[PDB]
């Protein structure tokens, strides 16, 4: 298609390795680029240990609210809202949101921790039907995304189906999935990524990410007035280990599968 041309063009020039799957809801269709490889999610592995908690609060009530003390100790290299409160508690729900919506790492470790541990957010995207996906480290080692490590990685045909059916589909409870669509909706970080690249009155839920190697990647949710909502995960990572983010070329992508 004009579009692989496109999307190869676009790694071949960034020179690094790109990962798109995109799933259009009006006709089911869907754009794929290297949608099989694996790829360090970094960040965007917040979105499953969310929902897994999601899941585990469906039949847990007042799960949400259960608190979770937060130590000086926990904090690790990028915690914005878990350093506010330092020797207090946070809810899940608050640490949820500080997850998704600001890529709050304490958060995601106490979300990781909740439901016992990386392995446990894996039988989370096996119960799914994802047999990709698989944490495997806590925050911050879990963005290492070192070449050809299957540690921390998705691919992005199989990202894109569980966020498919995480948020539109019936993977969680009605609340709950309503619940992980307002989280998304409500993040922070996503300017520069996927948004960047799609019309700018555009609504979009999305989870971004970043580590070693350059490694830029960002998951959403695209609901386009008028339209029915696109699923795109666009994974990019780099040959140097500290090559810079490339927030750019998933915006580069984003348009190029939307357009
Ligand atoms: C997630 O990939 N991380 C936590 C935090 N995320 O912010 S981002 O989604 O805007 O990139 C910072 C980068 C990264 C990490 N290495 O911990």
């Amino acid at each position: 298609a004009d579009v692989q041309q496109k999307l190869a063009e676009l790694e071949r020039q960034s020179g690094g390795r790109l990962g798109v799957a995109l799933i259009n809801t009006a006709d089911n269709s869907q754009i794929l680029y290297r949608a099989d490889e694996r790829f360090a999610m970094c960040s965007t592995s917040k979105v499953m240990a969310a929902a897994a908690v999601l899941k585990k609060s469906e039949s847990e009530p007042n799960l949400l609210n259960q608190r979770v003390e937060i130590k000086k100790s926990d904090l690790v290299n990028y915690n914005p809202i878990a350093e506010k409160h330092v020797n207090g508690t946070m809810s899940l729900a608050e640490l949820s949101a500080a997850a998704l919506q600001y890529s709050d790492n304490v958060a995601m470790n106490k979300l990781i921790a909740h439901v016992g541990g990386p392995a446990s957010v894996t039988a989370f995207a096996r119960q799914l039907g994802d047999e990709t996906f698989r944490l495997d480290r806590t925050e911050p080692t879990l963005n290492t995304a070192i070449p050809g490590d299957p540690r921390d990685t998705t691919s992005p045909r199989a990202m894109a189906q569980t966020l498919r059916n995480l948020t539109l589909g019936k993977a969680l409870g009605d609340s709950q999935r309503a619940q992980l669509v307002t989280w998304m909706k409500g993040n922070t970080t996503g300017a520069a990524s996927i948004q960047a690249g799609l019309p700018a009155s555009w609504v979009v839920g999305d989870k971004t990410g970043s580590g070693g190697y350059g490694t830029t990647n960002d998951i959403a949710v695209i609901w386009p007035k008028d339209r029915a909502p696109l699923i795109l995960v666009t994974y990019f990572t780099q040959p140097q280990p500290k090559a810079e983010s490339r927030r750019d070329v998933l915006a580069s992508a984003a348009k190029i599968v939307t357009d």
